[PDB]
C-alpha cells in the first residue's frame, strides 16, 4: 500500500513548452535513491494547471521510466469534465502508473451526487487505486465527510489526500472510514500531527528539494520517536514557512535549480522568482542542507 | 463596424461522446441573426468552454464562422491559464474567420499584476483582429484592476472590455478612466438597461439565445433614449433573468433552446440536465416573453 | 414617503469620545438648506459599529433636534440581538426618529426564520416605518429574496437599503415587491441607474460633502433629464473611486473638516486619513 | 502560568437576559471539582457578542466569585473601539481576573499598524497577562506572523489563542516567538496535536459537558502517553463533529440543561436546539 513520502514533481519545461524528460529522469532517479516512497507527477508542484493533453504524457512517460517500478507512481488527473479526467486515468495507466490522484476542477457549480459521479467515473475506468484529491479551501467543488464515506466504498477508490489547512478534517474522515480509505496530507498539514492522528504519509512540493530529511521525518514519526521528530519537525516548517508566500511550483523549481536541476522555469504567465528571493531560498536550503 | 448591440453567448451543442454538432448550431446561429441579433460569441462562459477540449473548441467556433456568413461578427471566447495556450488559440480561430478575440484569463497560482497584464498582451500581440478584455472579479481568481485596465488600453488592439460581474458601478470608473479607449460590453449580471444609460455598447448573454428579439428590441429602445419602453420591456426580461438565476446557466440555456426545438444535448458531464421538473419552470418563463 | 437624498451622517466626537452635539446640530442645519430629503444617523459611515449605547443616543438625538422636523430622521438600528435592537428602536421612536433603519448583525450564522424574526421584532416596537438594511457582500447573515418578500408583507417595513454593488437584486426586489417596498441605493450602486430602474432615492456618506449636486443630480433623475444627469452623474461618481481603499468614515470626516466642520477623527483603532491619502480628499472635493 | 483546559463558559440569563449568576456559580463549582486549570468567560461560546455591558460585568463578576481563586479566570474583552475595550479590561482586572482575551472586532479594515495598536492600548491599560484572541477564518481584521511576533514583545502579552483550524500557523508561531508567547487552540483544533507541536492547552465550548475527560485528555498528553491519549482524543473528537453543523453556544447549553443546569436558552436571534437536535446531542454525550 502506498505510504510515506511522495514529492509532487516539478514539471521541467524549456522556453516553448517542451517536457525534459532527460533533466526529470535524474531528477527522480535521486530521489527515489534519496528513499522516497513515491513519486507524484501532475500534482499542483507539477503545474497540471498550465499543461496541454500531450504535455501531461510527456511528463507522466518520462516519471513511469525513470522510477522502473522502484516507488510507486501516482499520477494526477485533473478535469473538468468526466470524458476528460477518463481519457487521462486510462492513458496513464496504460502508460505504467500505479495510482491515480483524481483532483475535480469545478466551473459552475456541482450537487453532490454530480461531484460523486466524476470520481467513481475515474475509479470504473481503471484497475489500479484512486487517490482523492482535496482542497475545500481552494477548489470550488469539494467533498463532504458523506461524498467521501460514500466513495470509500468503492473497491479501488482506497486513498485520499487533502491539501487544506484543517488537519482536524482528517481525523474526522479517519474516525469515519478506518482502513477503507487511508489518509495523506500536503505541506499546509505539519506532517508529524498527521502520522500522529492516523494518517500514512504526505505528497508535497518541498520534499522535492528535501527528500532525506523528509524521510527522515517520516521514519521518526512511525518509530514514535517523537522529540526527535519535533526536533525535525520544527527546521522542516521553517522551510514551508519561507515559501508560504512565492508561488510553490516556482519556488521549488527554483530551489531544485540551486541544486543543479536544470528545470527551468514556471510556464508563463506564472513569474520564475527573482534573484532577490532566489537568495532567500538559498538561504533556507542552506540551513537545512546535510 | 464597432462591435456593439446584442451578442448571444452561443451554447455549445454536443451529443453524449462529446462530439461538436455543427449542423444544429448552423441553425441557431442563422436564426439569431435573422432575429436581428448584432454579434456571436461561442466559447463563452453558457458555451461551456472550461468544459471542451482545444479540439471540441475549434469544432465550435468553426461551426459558428461558416454559420455567420461574415453576417455579423464572431467574437471567439479565448480562455486558458498559460501564455502559449491563449496564443495559439487566438491564433487558430483568427486563422478561422473570427472577427474579435473575446479574452479570459485562467488562473490556478495567483498572478501579480504586472503578469495578468502580461497574459492579455500576449494574446493581442499574436493577432491583429480586435481583442475583448473578459473580467468578473467575483469568480475569477486572478482579475483586473482599474489600472491595469487603463494600461492595457494602451494597446491598440485592445479596445473593448466585458464585464460579468454584477458590479455595474465598476463599469462606470471604467468609462470615466478609458473614454471611447475602451467601449463597454456586459453580461446578463447586470441590467442591459443601466449598462445603456451610463455608456455601455452593448452585452454578450445566454439569455439572448432563448429571446433574441426581445433583447434586439431592448438594446434599440434604449440606444433611442425610449426609457419608458424600455424599462417596461427590461421588467420583463429580467424576471428571465432571475428566473434562470438558480440554475447552471449552460444548462439553463441548453434546456431552453430545446424547449425551442433545437437538438442542443444536455451540458458535459458531471454538469447535470435540468430536471423534468425544472424545465417546467423554464418553459414557464418562455411562455411568458414570448411574442 | 421617504425619498431623495438622505446623508449618512458622520457622528462627531472627541478625543475622549463624547459627542460634540454642536458640531452635528451646524451640520445636519446646514445639509437640510442644502436640500437634502431627509437625514440618517448611525449609519455604516456615523460609525455606528464603533458607538456605544450612551454615544449612538447623543447623535440620535442631536440630529433629531437640530432637524426642527424639517426632513425625516430615520435612525440606524444595529445589533445582534432581539432584546438590544427593540430597547434602540423604542427610544429612537422616543426622542422623535421618523423611521427606523433595522440592522441585523450576526455573530453565529443565522437560519431564514431566525433573521425575519429579528425584523419583525423592531416592526412590532414601534409605529414608526421600518427601512430593512441589506449588504449580501459584507454582512455575516443577509436576506434572500424569499425573505424580502415576507417582510415586505408586514405593515411597517415599507423600505429597503441595499448597500452591495449588485444593483441587479434591485430590480428583482422591485419586481417582486412593488410599492410595497420601497427602494434606496447606497454609494456602491450609481444613483442614476437606480432611480432609472424604480428606486426612491439614497441614503450615503458622500451626500455629506456634496449635497446640493446630489440633490440636483436627484432632481434630475426625477425630472427625467437623463442627458444632464449623466453629466452630473459622472463627476460625481469620482468621489467613488477616490475613495475606494480608504475608510469611508474617514474619508467623510476629513472632508467635512476641510469643508470647515469640527467633526474630529474616526474612533480608533481606525486612523484618521494620513496627509497624503488626504491629498484624494482635496483633489475629489475640488474637482466637484 | 495559564495551562491546561480552559472552558469557554456559556453565559446563563433568563429570557429577559438576566444573568443567573447562582447558575454560573453552581457550574463553575463543578468545573474546577472536575480538575479543568481554568476558566473562560465571555468566549465565543459565552455568547458574548450578545451580551451587553451590565451582563458583560454580570457574567465577568459571577465567575470569578465562583472561582473564589481555585483557578485563574481568563474574561474575554470583545469590541471594535480601543476606549470600550480599554474599559471593559480595566474593569475585569478591577474584578479580581487574573487574564484577559483580547478579542479584536473589526468593521472597517485595519492596517497592521492599527491592529497592532488595539492589543498594545489593552495590554497597557492593566497589568495582568493578556492572551491574544486569533481565527484568521471568521474574523474580518486579523494578525500577521509579523504583528504576532511585535505584540510578543510587550511585557504583558503573553499567551495567544487560535480558533482557526490551521494547526500549521500554531507551530510557526511557536517557531517563531517561542517562551515568549504560549500556544491555546480551540476546538476547530485537535488538542492531541497542538500539544504535540508544543501547545500548553486550549480553550473550548466543549470542555463545559465534558471536563473530566478533557482533563484526562491534557494529563495523557503531558505525559507523553501517546497512545492512550489517542485512543481517547478520537471519542472525544466525535463531539466536534457532531456539532459541527450547529450553533456551538447552543449545543452547549443544550449539553449542559441536558447534565442538569438551568443555563437557559440562546439570546434571541439566536435559537436553541429543536428536539430531534437535542436528542443528537443526548447520543453524543452518551457514547462518553
Amino acid at each position: 500500500d502506498f505510504h510515506g513520502v511522495f514529492p509532487y514533481l516539478v514539471s521541467p519545461v524549456d522556453a516553448e513548452g517542451r517536457v525534459r524528460a532527460d533533466v526529470m529522469g535524474r531528477l527522480c532517479d535521486d530521489l527515489i535513491q534519496a528513499g522516497v516512497h513515491g513519486l507524484t507527477p501532475l500534482g499542483s508542484t507539477g503545474e497540471f494547471a498550465y499543461l496541454g493533453t500531450a504535455q501531461r504524457e510527456a511528463v507522466v512517460r518520462a516519471t513511469i521510466e525513470a522510477a522502473q517500478r522502484r516507488v510507486p507512481v501516482v499520477a494526477g488527473v485533473a478535469s473538468t469534465s468526466v470524458a476528460d479526467a477518463v481519457a487521462q486515468a486510462k492513458l496513464y495507466e496504460k502508460l505504467g502508473a500505479d495510482g491515480i490522484l483524481a483532483i475535480l476542477e469545478a466551473y459552475f457549480p456541482l450537487k453532490d451526487a454530480q461531484i460523486e459521479s466524476y470520481f467513481r467515473a475515474i475509479a470504473d475506468a481503471v484497475e489500479i487505486p484512486v487517490v482523492i484529491y482535496t482542497n475545500p479551501q481552494f477548489q470550488r467543488s469539494d467533498l463532504t465527510l458523506d461524498v467521501i464515506a460514500r466513495l470509500a466504498e468503492h473497491p479501488r477508490i482506497r486513498y485520499i489526500k487533502d491539501a487544506s489547512t484543517n488537519t482536524g478534517r482528517l481525523l474526522s474522515i479517519i474516525n469515519r472510514c478506518g482502513d477503507a480509505l487511508q489518509v495523506f496530507s500536503a505541506s499546509a498539514h505539519i506532517p508529524a500531527a498527521v502520522m500522529l492522528i492516523g494518517g500514512v504519509g504526505w505528497m508535497a512540493g518541498p520534499a522535492c528539494i528535501a527528500p532525506r530529511q523528509s524521510v527522515a521525518l517520516y521514519e521518526l514519526c512511525k518509530a514514535q520517536r517523537w522529540d526527535e521528530a519535533l526536533m525535525l519537525q520544527r527546521k522542516l516548517w521553517r522551510v514551508n514557512e519561507a515559501f508560504a508566500k512565492f508561488n510553490l511550483a516556482a519556488c521549488i523549481k527554483a530551489g531544485l535549480a540551486l541544486q543543479g536541476y536544470d528545470v527551468g522555469d514556471p510556464i508563463p504567465p506564472q513569474a520564475a522568482l527573482t534573484a532577490e528571493e532566489r537568495k532567500a531560498v538559498e538561504k533556507v536550503l542552506a540551513e537545512i542542507a546535510e
